[PDB]
């Protein structure tokens, strides 16, 4: 080599600097390859997990009207004689031989259910945990596009500083090493960024962590305690506590006494939602408990209070005057809401 | 004579209560066609009036918040100060005042309404509740007349028996009065259980209202089932260790820490949530978790406050670059939103 | 017995008619009690085809999708590669093992649907000859209630002549034979009633048959040929038949391209539904193939010209300016048009 | 001197043309801000007024056709007839020409806003079309701008040695400028490279509009996949003989033969349908199977025409006793009526 002691130096700055690039640029493409294929193995979870979410809700379902029909209690007792109803001179019984397929059938789907229960929950978390390390890398990468950024600035200025060293020229050196003057400023600009995007990225974090000291009813309150308050409850008009205003029996008169909220001169049961709307009331098509069910059929309709859900098709409800039966109480027991004669439902809730 | 004018007397009493009922009969179910009518055409008015007043309720809160945002006031007041610049026919400020009158104009319209709708409600609430006492007093009438008119047919015979000839024929219209009274007997007894059976329904009616909502509820609870889905349940972390700082889901598990642990992605939420037992749908409540899904990581919320399907409030966790937990957005409408498909899931 | 010849004729009466009325009031008893069991075989069939159903048109798709990650073409020839990598020193392979059960699941899983099938098209015939054999009843039923009408009404005619023939009186068999003269009357006018009840019956049943006599086109071709005929679109404006108002790659452009009864100011991909509306087009939540499908993300939206329907949740759809490509064409392939970063979806229709 | 105006002019001439750019680049800038936010306004004024015209327009339509329902008008003119009956002091008659003077009064706001958002429709979509422009031409500009800049440093240097001294320096600075012209020529080289690609890009894009609906519908269908789950569909009997006479079913299979044969009752033949492989959905189509499903029964019919979602015409059979196939309803809305929830079986 014609290699220089000063010379020698400068070339081990420049080639520390470029391990450092080289080391940082290979952590971005190793980073950025398993973000690639996590998110593949997460896409590939997903749609596993929607497979398994629907199966297991419809399978419950099917093993709760299974068991209903099992489970009746006054019509079971009639299907435990079926079994019985063999001894002496009866040709060929296959009703008893049947009945261990419908149970061995039983057995096996809620065999199924626990397996498919089984599998969502370890998906969840294999799923949960290729989300969570996507995420930590994203946050690296950002970290190492800024180290990046300051290196390079690093390496161009030790490189200019190795040139100074090699030159053949008094007229050179000078051009160079004022370069590498430029050179080493704007490595310092570089530093200066990285070192605020530390501050910030520290900070923000802590005022991110800062924020979740809090809960729903101080995040609720904040609202209405902001200019932007629900305001628009405060125009209703104060109705009568009582149900006189509708006649006795009526579908009218029942919701009216179970929920003495609701409007005294709201109508024919159809037209209760239509009058709650303009009253400043809130409607939708989704049962809550203690909602006022308004059906409409385009004639006299329905109303009634919903006392239970379980789905938007699967309610019950305490009402009047449904099917000739005037009295207040529970006359369906569960039952669709959305397919009844009294045609189509919507809901007004209290708030 | 004498004998036959008091006969003639009887007859005339209870022709005169038989043409009474018919004359009401007649009376009531003419009002009843004319009050159904009226209240036909008061039901259409008031579902006019009602999408109006609806209407022009979101109109008029989409005018004057923009107008008047926290914030955005200021600028408003200074476009006075900037349209006064001479330069040089000024008709900013002058086209000012047609905004402010056609806004007021829409306040007064809508307070017009509300009294109309109010009052329409009223005349219809009042009409149907005619109705159906008229009805009512129909089906007594019909019960009432059966009794008279049986009555009646036996006071003519008795009439017919006085003026004689005589034969031979009193005697057989004698038997014909006592045949007759048998029947008007019968029509009373027939009416008497009509009464009868119409008072103990209303006080079995009437019994049924000594109640309320929680005990009706309660009464679902206590028969045989009764929701027990929700028994099945499980026990998730009370922190949100397994979701990364700042993400929409660490925000909502911060918020509703009785949200699943291991539901991945916002967009998923709803649909681990599904799985796990708890009821979803399309209908926000103050409480509940709004997921949105938009085919690729979506976001989650939790709502503070709701006014309509369209409009609601929610606290969350990084929208828009700000990882903190708050309020982003105010009001807004979360079906149009980038997010996508948005579905509730509720406590319980 | 002291019965003369006389009597015993109109006891023979008597006796034949009351014959042929017990026989019908046995009959309506008869098919009211086949009907009422009829109704719940079908009421349970009902449930059953519901739960068919759901996890036939389930399954389908999830076979759909195991069958496209199974036949992707381009990615299934590296899960043909897996079988082959092992062959010397590679420590314990459960790869090609593992291959099998998910064949075995899925050869399991098209069996089950085919059982299916199987299963709603026997389902389907029984239901439909219960439901068919209970219209039956009823029309026999009906025409029961006029025959009893009848005979109960020649009965009591044919007992008072009874009650005449036994009469110790000269006073009474004139009274009961004025109560006989009476009740034959009485009985006449039944057996009008059942003629026209039968003649009626005839002639409906003729002019319900002659109605049959009709196809959709000329059902479709009355209504417009009607006073309530569609004149709401005559209201609309003659739009340009090119994309000129539209700049060059926009989504706008491509629809309108694609569409060009389109509008021509519709502005932003987001409004098109809403000025649509008000120029008297016709908006829905379902798409169709050749519809524009406007999502509205509260900015500046999209749209495109839907041209493949499989469901609501699944379409094929031609736009411009999606992610990035301006060209017109097919961009996404298959994809849920509810679930995008675009925002709310609804279909504008042609007609 | 002459040689130093010469550079000097060099200097000015770019310096103009750099200046011309920044100036438009401002200008046009200004322009976009401004129509970006005249756009927003013409948006929320066309939202408004497009509800008001849908909701004027079935007001308009539920009025009128109430008012001139063929067999109702007859009884509207004998209302005038029978009140002139002196009893005793009429004001039918003046109060009928204020209902008549507010429906007029209706359909010229209605004609008043049909053309408010026909006029704010052009105005937004020029605003938008000249915001885009204004976008492309801005990038244009910066490409310029870069070149220019280049062009000018080095004209700069090229009367910064016409100056001299003179040095030494001479020397230094034409050193200088001739690595200033280079930078200058790789400017130019990356705008020509930009200005390559700007022209082909959209010579691709006005390529592909060379094209129609249905070679792109053709196109899926020749694709991998390519809707081919209707090839698997059944066989069904062409006639009505699986369905009793005169029943909605029996209706519906003889307008609509490519139906089921044994599919039960209405209420379950979206059911039997989307087993059946046929696709069902929420939204009137002419042809499609309603079905309506009440829990019970239900009932079924084929739709004859659509204006919307809340209003269409059927063809059925068996609807309020009447078992012959036709129109019985007219127009009504299928979502309120007593048969219960509406779904829609398509053909395709
Ligand atoms: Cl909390
Ligand atoms: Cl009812
Ligand atoms: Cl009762
Ligand atoms: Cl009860
Ligand atoms: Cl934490
Ligand atoms: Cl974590
Ligand atoms: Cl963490
Ligand atoms: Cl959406
Ligand atoms: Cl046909
Ligand atoms: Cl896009
Ligand atoms: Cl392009
Ligand atoms: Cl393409
Ligand atoms: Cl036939
Ligand atoms: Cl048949
Ligand atoms: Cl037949
Ligand atoms: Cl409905
Ligand atoms: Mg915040
Ligand atoms: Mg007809």
């Amino acid at each position: 080599s014609n290699l220089t002691a000063q010379q020698q130096e400068a070339q081990k700055q420049v080639d520390q600097i470029q391990e450092q690039v080289s080391a940082i640029q290979a952590e971005q493409s190793n980073l950025q390859a398993e973000n690639d294929r996590l998110q593949a193995e997460s896409k590939k979870l997903e749609g596993e997990i929607t497979e398994l979410s629907k199966n297991i809700v419809s399978r419950n379902q099917s093993l709760e009207k299974q068991a209903r029909s099992a489970q009746t209690n006054g019509a079971v007792t009639s299907y435990i004689n079926t079994i019985v109803n063999s001894k002496s001179i009866t040709e060929a019984i296959s009703r008893v031989a049947a009945m261990s397929e419908i149970v061995s059938a039983n057995n096996k789907m809620l065999e199924q259910q626990k397996a498919d229960k089984k599998a969502i929950s370890e998906k969840q978390v294999a799923n949960n945990d290729a989300i969570n390390t996507v995420i930590a890398n994203q946050q690296k990468l950002a970290d190492d596009a800024q180290a990046l950024t300051t290196k390079q600035a690093e390496l161009k200025a030790a490189e200019l500083s190795l040139a100074a060293e090699k030159a053949t020229a008094e007229g050179e050196k000078a051009s160079l090493l004022e370069q590498k003057a430029a050179a080493e400023a704007e490595a310092r600009a570089a530093a200066v960024a990285e070192a605020a995007y530390k501050e910030k990225r520290a900070s923000q974090q802590q005022s991110v962590l800062a924020s979740a000291n809090t809960n729903l009813t101080a995040q609720v309150q904040a609202v209405s305690e902001s200019a932007a308050a629900p305001v628009r409850a405060k125009v209703r008009p104060t109705y009568s506590t009582n149900a006189s205003s509708y006649p006795i029996g009526e579908c009218t008169w029942g919701v009216k006494t179970l929920a003495p909220w609701a409007g005294d001169y709201w109508g024919n049961g159809a037209q209760w939602a239509t009058s709650a709307a303009a009253a400043g009331f809130r409607t939708g098509s989704t049962p809550q408990v203690g909602a006022i069910a308004c059906w409409n059929d385009g004639g006299y309709g329905h109303v009634a209070v919903v006392t239970a859900v379980e789905s938007t098709t699967r309610i019950q409800v305490s009402e009047s005057n449904y099917a000739g039966n005037r009295t207040i109480g529970n006359h369906r027991g569960w039952f669709n809401p959305t397919t009844t004669s009294e045609g189509f439902v919507t809901y007004i809730y209290a708030d």
